[PDB]
């Protein structure tokens, strides 16, 4: 998956933005798309997603994070240099001069033979390349730093040393661009310096934020486990709203709950051990914890609780994966009664994030009552949402076949209801269509393109709403479909 | 105090939380307990309360020694040093000794300080030397009734105001069959010169304490008539009211 990161991706995001930015001035917009706008962004389950997959251990995630990061590292590097060539100019701010002559002044005149270019100290004369110097062997550091901990599991070289943050990164960058643009020079200013800042904003230090997915059963597991192992009873064999008031009762509490004397199979361990792997490792690493399979409310606040209680200091987000028929008629139901509680709406602050499956519905029930399901699903979901207050993505886990929910990406798009996406969507690229959508650079120019345009026009231009006779018959046929399949 | 304390040993659920508010005394004594759980248990003896009352004190530091991560934790020792916790020794070492999750955990041995500085310092020499005695005697038979192998701690100093003496002479004057071959005893500060300062001495001090822990045990002294008894409990009090 991050080979086509690398040879297609990477480059054609910010080829792609540069498309953007022409076609607005083509409709009397003078100004640039601001590159802190994430137009598109990339996440990845390769080494988070392990539902049904036991191979995927808590080393596993830990593997493929510290790689990516040492992955962007590497391909910020071959920027920066190249960048660090071309940014020659003499003219910067006032407050570019005064970096520049200040780390000038406290970087002895060391040389470094092994440098190809830029190998002895750069004179102040050339304050773009002072800057972006010390970037670059920041970057350096950032590059051997994740190679050790992902070698062993410790590094000589600090934190203090390397870039641990998009701020810490962004700010030599976003003083070159101001500073360009301050001397007349924007136009250089919106050359390879706007492409590498656009990837910064697209990527990151992580390249690509990793989702973490587990069934909802096996965290049942875990809880049943501790309370078995407690005495409080079984949490298996309560009730769903017996579920939710002891769940909230743990979270509204100071108390800690998981004790270090549990028993615990392999699967209850590799389900907290996932959970310390989470703690263990920087949160801009991560995207949304799933839960496949997701059924009721406390599916949700189970996870959110064993976050907590495995020490993750700032959780992931819970994003529940309605996959069955049955699952996504009570779905607008589960988000009321999330959004209704005092203690889970002051967590998500104003945000929801919902994921239904495509494969697994079609499955259950027949393609037609699968699809008029997962239509009523987003409908009443967002219906739910607008009332609360509450801004909902909505994530598609869509396959390459038809069967699961395949199709020309601007056709998924026109076929999800009117007022669902609006500026927010997430979908699964998922295996061989990975190299469908990006094998070759035209092929990843138009994946964005598709996308961006379909989603934006969605927003603005939204598809007809059904008519009422039209819902009836779905409806009718849905059951008929059902029956027969 | 202690029904609470036990149902937390007995109890299996954490209690200590993470984002516990701590002064500096506070965190001291939890960092302690963090560098006893880092550190193998065989560089450590037992974990000893000054100032020990009753038995929530040492069932409290029971608690936090599990609640603080001590995988294998110390035996804890309550050190009785003042006249009152002398007095009610044999009680609070009774009481202990009765409950099911205690006895689980010492597992037929126990072990007591008793402090000869500062009891002599809260009532009189002759008060404290005789509360002493009788704390003593009166806790290993309540550890001999509970089938229970209690082994004393006796913190003494080199002056004879604080407990100090000719050694065979200090293991004379402690009650018959209260050592059995079992007995532990401070050497503080200067007195470890004039025990171990040259080959010569170090002999004498080992010889001593090997003979006189091994006399006592087969060949005890006598115990005290009830007429003596009731003389020095009568002494005793005017002693320390003088004091």
């Amino acid at each position: 998956g991050m080979s086509y990161i690398h040879e297609t991706v990477w480059k054609g995001v910010p080829k792609f933005l540069r498309r953007v930015d022409t076609a607005l001035k083509n409709i009397g917009i003078n100004e640039r798309l601001p590159y802190n706008v994430s137009l598109i962004r990339f996440s990845s389950w390769m080494g988070g997603d392990r539902d049904g997959n036991p191979r995927v251990t808590p080393e596993v995630t830990r593997d493929v994070c510290l790689l990516a990061r040492m992955m962007a590292a590497n391909l910020y590097i071959d920027q920066i240099e190249e960048l660090m060539f071309e940014l020659s100019m003499w003219r910067c701010n006032d407050e570019l001069r005064v970096r520049a002559e200040e780390l000038h002044s406290s970087s002895g005149s060391k040389v470094t033979k092994y440098y190809i270019e830029f190998w002895k100290q750069i004179p102040p004369n050339e304050p773009y390349r002072v800057i972006l110097g010390h970037v670059r062997d920041k970057l350096y550091n950032t590059r051997e730093r994740a190679r050790h901990l992902l070698a062993s599991g410790v590094s000589e070289i600090s934190a203090e040393s390397s870039f641990t943050s998009i701020e810490e990164f962004l700010e030599p960058l976003e003083l070159c661009y101001k500073s360009l643009c301050d001397c007349g020079d924007k136009a250089i200013a919106d050359g390879s310096l706007l492409d590498l800042l656009r990837q910064v904003f697209t990527f990151g230090l992580s390249l690509v934020k990793l989702d973490i997915r587990q069934e909802s059963e096996r965290h049942t597991d875990v809880i049943d486990a501790i309370t078995t192992h407690l005495g409080i009873g079984s949490y298996r064999e309560w009730s769903e709203d017996k579920r939710q008031e002891w769940l909230l009762s743990e979270l509204r509490g100071k108390r800690p709950l998981l004790p270090p004397d549990l028993p615990q199979t392999e699967e209850i361990a590799d389900v907290i051990g996932a959970f310390h792997v989470l703690a263990e490792l920087p949160p801009d690493s991560f995207g949304p914890y799933i839960i496949s399979m997701a059924t009721a409310p406390s599916d949700v606040l189970a996870v959110e609780l064993l976050q907590r209680e495995c020490g993750v200091r700032q959780p992931l987000p819970v994003v529940p994966l309605f996959e069955r028929l049955a699952d996504l008629q009570s779905a607008p139901a589960s988000v009321e009664r999330l959004f209704s509680v005092d203690w889970y709406m002051d967590r998500i602050k104003g945000k929801q994030q919902v994921m239904v499956g495509y494969s697994d519905s079609g499955k259950d029930a027949g393609r037609l009552s699968a699809a008029w399901q997962l239509y009523r699903a987003q409908e009443e979901m967002a219906q739910v949402a607008k009332r609360y207050g509450v801004k909902l993505t909505l994530f598609h886990g869509r396959g390459g076949t038809v069967g699961r929910g395949g199709g020309p990406t601007h056709l998924a798009i026109l076929s999800q209801p009117p007022d669902t996406i609006n500026g927010s969507i997430r979908v699964t690229v998922q295996g061989e269509v990975i190299e469908f959508c990006f094998g070759e650079e035209h092929l990843c120019f138009q994946t964005l393109q598709r996308f961006t345009a379909a989603t934006l026009e969605h927003g603005m231009h939204p598809p007809v709403s059904p008519k009422p006779e039209w819902r009836k018959l779905m409806d009718e046929m849905a059951v008929v479909a059902t029956e027969e399949y």
